[PDB]
């Protein structure tokens, strides 16, 4: 079996590696379609999780199953799956206490090029099939599915982590495949009026077409200052972090009125610290609640998006800028998501 | 003044008043557009709520502000506003609860029509305006604002009140055009799958339009079965009430999976009890949440339906099947709403 | 091996079954000590959940693992172990909904007495030992630990549906001993004023001792009349059912204000419905919430508890009121729990 | 009229002024008890809300109605009554989305020694009496009722904020009287063991007193070090800050586990910027919910706590460490909060 994988922090390169054994529980698959995300690059070129090696990258892909335990038991070789980017040991105490996300430490729902073998590779490995693959209905494009293993999860909380009231007005601060799917997310809570927060092009069409009410240029002036002009000084109800610098915190703390929320889903791989500003915070008393968490994964979390796109609640196939047909691709897919170029939002390299 | 006013349980007619005085915190509204209720028909009809006499009925209205008391700050004659059907009393305990839909006792939130001459009248008064109402903005029609007093607020708030998280599946009963908003508002936060029930076809049509992705007549036999089966024997996530006599708890309990939301917006006129299946219910520990509130009262509620309606987030319009003019067509009105005709949802009489 | 078991409705007595074996993930315990339950009664002589044949009662147990699967990696044969009356299988599709209490089914996670045999055998079977088994600190006596797999876990369930506020007055309906496990509970969420209704004094001094400050007694006049009369006409904050006829229902939603909750434990097994107040519910609209739920269990429910017991929060002791020696007073007991004497609050059976 | 005040930053002392008049809603009062609170001095001495000209200090007291606006209909004069340090104005629309604590502004609702003259005042007024005023049980000592104000509030807010659930382990950082509010507090949240972190021997034998277990003496090593052994490298579920620097706000997000929460009710004087650990906080997706707010102030919120205090389910009193006598000493009590003295909690003044 051969896929790409992160050498050592800075180091990537294609290896070869054995065709994952299915537990009595576990299946292995064999992608269907795939795509790069930031979180690799991050890693990666950052070491914004320690360093690691020769670990097949890529957490998002959908794709057939070629083998299952003697326990799985909805699941047969050759089912078309959605494979979440999240797939955690579901007997843990964490999962107990509602949250899978880290179950068996912090984080450690995340497996995928983190802490096991990804997705790109000729076979993966998918812990608990039963309780981690979906079922992929053929009605869904392949380009389309490959956009919630992780894009439509991690945007989506966003939007539920924020608290969203109906008709009040939302701030999704970062438009890249995730922010977007942060603003669809909003539109989904019921939010009014939505407030983009992005220069790349492509991208505020993105956000417009996603639900967008409102772009804000950061090259214009501060946020901070376009937006509680925009909002007459009011502010916002809400506020997602979907990019930007440690800083970005500082700017979503201001922009939220007192009673509001600020939702974060962005990964900070630099910088000891973020900052929250003491008085917009009001010395801790304005009641501005901060979050940030890992996004849902599991079979569930991927059961009810799936019916979001069936039933055209949603279409993230706009998030696909780039579509890369054949495995070796996926290098130059990576790296198309390194320096990313100024026309994309994100690749999908078709396999089968 | 005149106006169409509930005489005595059963009988109704224009009878003559003095214009209302405004106390130092409200304001005297002439009417631009109003409209009929089913909740009117119940207590002039079923004397469901006590008996009344010489009570103008009607509390769903957008206006112009024709004069204010000394305290009001931020509404002037000539300001054209949209009227909440809940007008509550904003000093008293159960606002400092979090219900205001009960400031004063059970109900006591919704005072037009009810407890105080509503908007069938050639001049209203509104208490606390500058707590009370909202500016519309000159972009929304009247016919469209006129639905947010009470349609709106209400099919939403089940909508809340249902808990529904994104992607559930969730069963609207009843599809008047407060069922109608109830789908909508379902659609707004985020559900997948909708099974709307009902069989006037106006209301299926405009279901459908609004978000239904399935339609249910009650007419084909049992909805629990039909429901049950378009379910595969999972049921639903939530379930909003919107009509049907007392039976249609049992039939939601039966419904819905046990976790899930039992919402319900619906006046239930008749009867003395409203039957909850014991084994359906899991002998009272299958988790099956039952709610029912009142309607949000309120500037801020209507600001924030208002904001959905600038911002085409929803477009209650297509809940408008009949439109008259002038004061001489409340009655017509009215009356179409006594006796059901087919092709009917809600009927909007513009007055200027 | 023995048990005490329900032959079929209206029947019990001692059978005959094979000592069960563990599967890779699961432990053989034998018991300790043991305890019967209305439940119990109520299935059997009342066939409320349907019939039954030839299966071993009793659901309340604490003892020692005899023997674990190849899997079970934090319980070896000799451990003392707090075993929780829910022990669902932790991988279905309701667990990643947040209702272990239902994995697989309504009421599915609620195995002992149910759907698999209890634990008044000579020893019993659990499914998922490191996700079902709480460790027993030495420092807790049998006699108190074994009133936390269902009375504390119900009871105190009670209090958590209620979403009791602090200072609020919240009011108990019935006093047994689950209804005991709900006052400490109602303490433990900060509830001010705590009204008890029941008659047996030996629950009423009970009572008093979790925290009741008013006791209303059902046989001086109708309870909401005495309540009405405490509050003096503003009635309580929240209810929580635990014991009473079908009726108990209306007499909930008549004490609680409006925004109020009606929280049920309790186990209803007879009558096809259970009413509701229409005008006292607000026809519908008093935001008065109902819920009802089965208690929760698994490891970590245990592990909670535990520690209530241990940093003294809690006293469960208090509940024990009969403790007898012997295997074969297993039915003594039970019986001792079919017709209530007064003098009885729960029954404790000790085996080792 | 005489009042100690605030004349600049660094210099306090006697004023007099006019004896305020009530509008028709609001009251006068003059006190019976009151009390200096942290907050004054870092206002005065500090400037952490920037300067003030001749503002009575003081914003904790209980006293009785000295007469009303024609408007007040629940309160009369020799009314003793309970004065929260929160007083907004409820007709706002931060009112209507449910935080009072900023009605009109950030913080605006804390009004005494802020924005509006305080309690040590012969006579001070307080606006919307039938909305900010709670009757005091003549069974209730003074220098209990002059707890609840601000120290009880504040505390038990902590814990609010803190989503305690049964069971669970709090850390409460800084056990001044509000960190001993606190903690009492997260005792009536249900909570199991309590970690209370401080070194002032008087205050830890409070704070056992209050339901804590276990005591952190930061002079032993790293408070993270410490919580973390004693809860053996797995952290606390919920972290209480009522106290420290702006440091202290890394130590809590260190200690407790993903998915818990950091509650924060301290008042930040010195600094600019308050630092959230990169990786602590899972780089902002380890689920550690960060809240901080004003205390809830209003009737309700008096009459809540008041029951608390009378049903003796919390006594305040131990938190009183000095009582003084005479309307004079009011200014040594002031000086003894500015140098902190060993054995002092909270100083109460008593008038009459
Ligand atoms: N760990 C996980 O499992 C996981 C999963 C999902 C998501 N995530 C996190 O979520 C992120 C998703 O973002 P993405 O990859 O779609 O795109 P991205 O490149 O990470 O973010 C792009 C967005 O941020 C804006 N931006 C850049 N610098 C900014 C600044 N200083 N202030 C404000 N906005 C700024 C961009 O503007 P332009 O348009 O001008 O470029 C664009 O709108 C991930 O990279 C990762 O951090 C983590
Ligand atoms: N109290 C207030 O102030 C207030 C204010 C606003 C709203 N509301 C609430 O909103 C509603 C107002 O009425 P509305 O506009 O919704 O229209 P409606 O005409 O009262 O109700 C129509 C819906 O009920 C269906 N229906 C009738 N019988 C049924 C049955 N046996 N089983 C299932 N569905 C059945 C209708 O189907 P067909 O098409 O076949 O008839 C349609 O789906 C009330 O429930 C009221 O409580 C109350
Ligand atoms: N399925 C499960 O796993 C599970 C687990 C735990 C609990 N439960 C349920 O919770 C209950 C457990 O037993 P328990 O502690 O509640 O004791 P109980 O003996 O079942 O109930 C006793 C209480 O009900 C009162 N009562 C009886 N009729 C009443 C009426 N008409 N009005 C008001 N109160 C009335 C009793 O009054 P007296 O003082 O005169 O008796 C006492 O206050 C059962 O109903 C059981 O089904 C189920
Ligand atoms: N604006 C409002 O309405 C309002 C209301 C309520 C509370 N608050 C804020 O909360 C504060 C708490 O009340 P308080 O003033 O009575 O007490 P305090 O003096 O603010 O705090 C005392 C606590 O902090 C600990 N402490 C001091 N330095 C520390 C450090 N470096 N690291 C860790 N702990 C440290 C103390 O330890 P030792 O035992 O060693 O002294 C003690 O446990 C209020 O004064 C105010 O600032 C504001
Ligand atoms: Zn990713
Ligand atoms: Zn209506
Ligand atoms: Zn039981
Ligand atoms: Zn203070």
């Amino acid at each position: 079996m051969k896929g790409f994988a992160m050498l050592s922090i800075g180091k990537v390169g294609w290896i070869e590696k054995e065709k994952p054994a299915p537990g009595p529980f576990d299946a292995i698959v064999r992608p269907l379609a795939v795509a790069p995300c930031t979180s690799d690059i991050h890693t990666v070129f950052e070491g914004a999780i320690g360093e690691r090696h020769n670990m097949i990258l890529g957490h998002e892909a959908v794709g057939e199953v070629v083998e299952v335990g003697s326990e799985v038991k909805d699941f047969k070789p050759g089912d078309r799956v959605v494979v979440p980017a999240i797939t955690p040991d579901w007997r843990t105490s964490e999962v107990q206490r509602g949250y899978h996300q880290h179950s068996g430490g912090m984080l450690a729902g995340w497996k995928f090029s983190n802490v096991k073998d990804g997705v790109f590779g000729e076979f993966f490995h998918v812990n608990d099939a039963d309780m981690n693959l979906a079922h992929l209905p053929k009605e869904i494009p392949l380009e389309a599915a490959v956009m919630i293993p992780d894009m439509m999860t991690t945007g989506f909380h966003g939007a539920e982590l924020a608290d969203i009231e109906l008709g009040a007005t939302v701030a999704v601060l970062g438009i890249g495949p995730v922010g977007l799917m942060a603003v669809a997310g909003a539109k989904l809570r019921g939010a009014g009026r939505i407030i983009a927060v992005g220069s790349r092009p492509v991208c505020v069409d993105a956000a417009k077409y996603y639900g967008a009410t409102d772009i804000v240029n950061y090259k214009d002036g501060p946020i901070e200052s376009q937006i509680m002009n925009l909002t007459e000084g009011k502010g916002v109800d809400a506020a997602i972090i979907a990019g930007g610098n440690a800083d970005i915190m500082a700017t979503a703390v201001k922009i939220v009125k007192p009673g509001g929320t600020i939702a974060n889903v962005n990964y900070f791989g630099e910088g000891e610290v973020l900052d929250v500003p003491r008085l917009e915070w009001g010395c801790g008393m304005a009641h501005k609640t901060i979050k940030g968490g890992l996004c849902p994964g599991g079979r569930l979390r991927m059961e009810r998006l799936i019916d979001l796109v069936f039933y055209k609640r949603v279409d993230p196939s706009k998030l696909v800028t780039h579509v890369f047909r054949g495995f070796d691709n996926i290098e130059k897919a990576f790296m198309l998501m390194k320096d990313k170029p100024k026309d994309l939002i994100k690749p999908v390299v078709i396999l089968a």
